[PDB]
């Protein structure tokens, strides 16, 4: 089990390596197992998809995870 953290910001730049949800946009936990090469529970995922359905326009969710 990984520890998965997030917060409301909206400054996805494309120098470094960062995922965010745009808003209405479903998360692709796939990627995320591919892109971390770790395995991505589905009860993590739809939270950061709850998320963007109240993220407004011009911001953006981080999703992240740790050990």
């Amino acid at each position: 089990m990984t520890t998965f953290t997030s917060i409301v910001t909206t400054n996805p730049d494309f120098g470094g390596f960062e995922f965010y949800v745009e808003a209405g946009q479903q998360f692709d936990d796939s990627a995320y197992e591919e892109a971390y090469g770790v395995s991505v529970p589905s009860a993590v995922v739809e939270e950061m998809n709850a998320k963007a359905a109240q993220l407004k326009d011009g911001e953006w969710l981080n999703v992240s995870h740790e050990a």
